[PDB]
């Protein structure tokens, strides 16, 4: 029986102690504490001694919505991928393309209230309280077109059967920049799944390109086999899912194929009342077999832009020595 | 300047008057009233004849669906097909009231499965362990027996066999929309959304069609009968061309995610939708595309600067049937 | 085992049938259906044959946040009070004052996005997507001051011991206008509780008045006795609570005094994750004894401006004959 | 123009740098960074000396609390005292870092009760029937035993007897703030927020003080010892005068409801606060005062037009300790 107690600033400011105190603070602070414990359990299982990716004792799936790549959480995710701390990525199309675009031009801070008419008149696109100039996408187009030319050529003459994961690996290799999530993912043989890869600017570009160079095919069937087999052949699995939608369901349903994940942490701002998959508590997933009945899953109800860097500080970044 | 005033029940339960009074009630009631006006504007435009010039341009797609003065995109999250909103959507599709559907994979498969076995009412709080032990799957406060998916497997597997054979011997290049049309034709049931969609030449887009039970089945099927391809590139061309060659467009988007962005992004290709109504429970603060206001879409060119879009912040299970009652259902005579 | 099924518009548009179909539609539509059933159960219990208010077989407490009086839900609430359909009102201070102010000057439709600087420069105050001109409050001041003079005089010479409920009764009598909730409440001997009655424009006015005419006392202790005894001596109780905060807790805690309400319907947009009383599910209230263990309470997760008029249409307005 | 960039953990776990990087991370991380800046602006102003002219005007209240160049109002919902945020608030009050407190009744009583018995961790999903049967009360994912309130009754009843006697024999005119000061003096415990508040002459306002357990006790007490009066009118004068005679004001408001409006409305009386930070989980769509953006308050004159207020959309149990770490705790030396 753990008593409720907050951090006492009469101690001064020890940030480690402050973060530790979340566990006994209550409400979502307590859930954050539980999430730290669950992610540390995944890491410790992964470090136990026992696709071209070599198996470890715990396969960790990391999912995140596209806007988190628009955000500075791009840097957090890149760090985990760079150091081979997770095994599978799932993100929607924006989450792919904006990582690449950020190697060409930056995204800027703005405000949620900025009016669309005036932004559009000035060639600026709004993402929440962020701003992306039109020119960023012009640079993306210039960079991407010759790559898409090569991909079509390789498909039609070298027998390459493109899927989203294979395209994402290629784009990461091409961007050739260590600030990029997907550069690191391909270097470290971490596959990235994104079944609706056409839903975004990369889609726009594929679309425009296809009238100059028809023929590109992106198959989603083989990518389903690939993600599901990552779960089926795992010794243990953990799911860390930031946001909802496709990224959440796709990871959770892959884990249904092994009769459920062993560990699970959700950080999202959705709620159950609307019947949404996004908003479903981890315990809904237990009814399906996506999370094992004996698992102790955790959801933090919060914006991941606040919570994820703190979670990484207290988990993966603490075990940096073991990952090298 | 409009004064705030709610419906006065001293007048009795005059339902039409009650619904009209939402417009002057405030908060989301007022946004509902605005949504009714915006959808009625789409419908009024749709029923306007095409001039010679407009007909020429609108006829530049290869689809055999007859031309109207307003191409209406209807998007909905999968859970809304789990819900009774399935019946609302089916009605609109049955009577050619909308032109393009976008839904995620659950929103395809569960329409088909509901022709085989029903979904039941439950409660949000039911615990997963006991449900799993009794072979019941939870969708919010709804319940789907394991047996529903067994029936789906039995129905679907022979269709998947035919699809692979048609691919390999007849050169069929499958995409999600083509598969959804075929599944609708196969289910052959007037209670099905997708039966009516294919019958009425209304394309359905679902670029992550593998994300659900239909995916499970494709996956298992592929080990006995390998090589089925679902191309998403051709389907991107198809949805975007629906927007590009429209005289006007309206978007009616229930929920967020892929369904919302995919429709809105198609409309960027024509420099923006003329009309838009969002009904969703998302909020902007998290930076989500789901929670972005219509005015964010204006910055991108997905909604015209001159448009007067509306978002209703509510569960669509409450709002959508009311919206349809006051809009499409009022003009049903024109659609027959 | 009830099957999920929505209203079939091939029937045409029968609004009664459409509303009935919410029950089998799922998510919050199903909760709305359950709410209709629970409120009808309250009404039917109230109509069973057995403070100056005569007891009925079910005492119904109606609570609502202040903004719902800013809204057109003012008209919905007024109707119920006018016809003696509920027994006790609880609202916060705005919910009192704006009912009175609306008899003097209207509130207007606006938009949530309107900027504060320009509104303030034009003498307009924003309430969500509503607008209240400064002049409305000038009219309120002119109307209220001579009443406050009388109240002080009655306190100091006729021994009147003012409380929020007594003040609200008096203001209702004074406004003398059948569009007013509180005019009807006092006419029908329905008490109104508002322990923080100073938190709003009526507060501002009491504050300004007190420097011209010092002495007014508003006691909250006697009003606690009054509300709690409404619950203690009831044969049965029902709670209908629109929104959260003081209005929700105050009604629910009164019902703790009788060991719990027999029926309960919440309609609010709050969520549990933040630990808020506003967001607590009805089942939290069961742990306290505020709702009986054998009750079947219902929460609808929605804006009451949408849901409440529909609920009244299917419940109280259907039994209009029995209430006359 | 500031570029979006998150903290790079290749630099190691440098916590100060990690927290500073929230400002360029986007969404609510950026709003957190803005809140840190806004609170530090309040603190910097507070530590600025009062000029002769400013001192004269600021000294026009009867309170004996020493004058500062920025009067800081701290508001919090009751549940935040149920939580460990009680410790965060106590620290600020202990060291005279804020000037006026506003909380609802739970936020008073539970601070006192925590000196008598602890609150425990639980879970949101725990069912009410079984909790009730075991004499346990649920607050979100926290748990309070029945016995805690028995202990509160035993402690409080003799104090209520003294208060009634002082009213009737010494002419004491009780208000919520005066009662809260007395209860703080009586609890006589350095872990208590209200012990420190009364010691440091920080008034606490709670106009619905009867809405909770303290109310329960007053109610039961009144049948044995009738006639206790709690006047809310005098307390309105007292809070509003704190704003009217301030050189500058800042508002730090955790959660919504009475606590938020009461602080903001007091600041309308001086034509608006100079600085404001809201941390709450409410949204604007429902028309709620709780969910109104800071810019709504600008229309009323509760926040100055020239102010740059900030709302962080998050559970304060996560955000507030981080905010304090980066603001008040950094300047602790100046407050001693
Ligand atoms: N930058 C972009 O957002 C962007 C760019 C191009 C394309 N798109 C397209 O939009 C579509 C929908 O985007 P999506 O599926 O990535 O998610 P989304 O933005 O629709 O979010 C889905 C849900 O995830 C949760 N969520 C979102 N942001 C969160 C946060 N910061 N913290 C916690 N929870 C959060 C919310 O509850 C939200 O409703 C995708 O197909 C995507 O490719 C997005
Ligand atoms: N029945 C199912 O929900 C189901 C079944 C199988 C697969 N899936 C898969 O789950 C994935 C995610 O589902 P999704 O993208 O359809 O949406 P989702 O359920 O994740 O919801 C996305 C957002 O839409 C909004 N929303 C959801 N329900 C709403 C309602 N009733 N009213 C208003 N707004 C609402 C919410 O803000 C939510 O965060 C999809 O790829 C889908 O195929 C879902
Ligand atoms: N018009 C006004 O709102 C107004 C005017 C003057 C004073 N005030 C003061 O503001 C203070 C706080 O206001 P409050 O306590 O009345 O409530 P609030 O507006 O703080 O709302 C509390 C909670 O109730 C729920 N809620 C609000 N509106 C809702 C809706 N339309 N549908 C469903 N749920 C809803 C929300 O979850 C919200 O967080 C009060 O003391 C009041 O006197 C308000
Ligand atoms: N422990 C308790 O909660 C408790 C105990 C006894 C009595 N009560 C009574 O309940 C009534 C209502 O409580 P209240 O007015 O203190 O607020 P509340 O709990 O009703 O919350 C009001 C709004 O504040 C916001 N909020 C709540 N918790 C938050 C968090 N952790 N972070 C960010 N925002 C948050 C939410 O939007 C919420 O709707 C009061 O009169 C109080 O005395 C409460
Ligand atoms: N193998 C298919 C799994 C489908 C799970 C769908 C869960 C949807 N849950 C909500 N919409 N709440
Ligand atoms: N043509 C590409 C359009 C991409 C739009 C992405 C908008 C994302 N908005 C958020 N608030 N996430
Ligand atoms: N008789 C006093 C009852 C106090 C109940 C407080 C309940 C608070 N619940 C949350 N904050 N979730
Ligand atoms: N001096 C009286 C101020 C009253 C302000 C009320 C603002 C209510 N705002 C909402 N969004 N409810």
């Amino acid at each position: 029986s753990t008593q409720v107690r907050g951090y006492d600033f009469n101690r001064g400011v020890n940030y480690r102690a402050l973060l530790e105190a979340f566990g006994t603070t209550g409400f979502q602070a307590t859930n954050f504490g539980r999430a730290v414990q669950q992610v540390n359990a995944m890491i410790e299982k992964k470090l136990e001694p026992l696709s071209r990716r070599p198996l470890t004792s715990c396969t960790i799936f990391l999912g995140y919505t596209s806007n988190l790549i628009s955000s500075g959480i791009r840097e957090t995710i890149r760090y985990l991928v760079q150091h081979n701390m997770v095994d599978v990525l799932v993100t929607t199309a924006g989450g792919v393309e904006e990582d690449l675009i950020k190697c060409l031009a930056p995204t800027y801070l703005g405000e949620f209230s900025l009016r669309g008419k005036e932004l559009r008149e000035n060639g600026i696109n709004r993402i929440g309280n962020l701003l992306v100039p039109n020119e960023n996408y012009c640079k993306f187009e210039d960079w991407l077109m010759p790559i898409l030319d090569q991909m079509v050529m390789e498909q039609n003459t070298e027998g390459v059967k493109w899927t989203p994961s294979k395209m994402i690996a290629r784009l990461g290799k091409e961007i050739n920049n260590p600030e990029s999530v997907y550069y690191w993912a391909q270097k470290n043989h971490i596959p990235v799944f994104s079944p609706a890869l056409t839903d975004g600017s990369l889609g726009d570009m594929i679309f425009f390109h296809s009238y100059k160079n028809p023929g590109l095919v992106l198959d989603i069937v083989e990518d389903l086999r690939l993600i599901n087999t990552q779960a089926i052949f795992a010794k243990c699995t953990g799911m860390i899912i930031l946001g909802g939608g496709v990224v959440k369901h796709h990871i959770a349903n892959a884990n249904l194929m092994r009769n459920g994940a062993d560990y699970a942490v959700y950080i999202n701002t959705a709620q159950e009342f609307d019947g949404s998959d996004s908003g479903a508590r981890p315990d809904e997933a237990v009814s399906w077999g996506k999370i094992r009945v004996d698992a102790q899953p955790v959801k933090v109800y919060a914006d991941a832009s606040l919570v994820f860097p703190l979670l990484v500080a207290e988990t993966f970044a603490q075990k940096m020595d073991a990952f090298m």
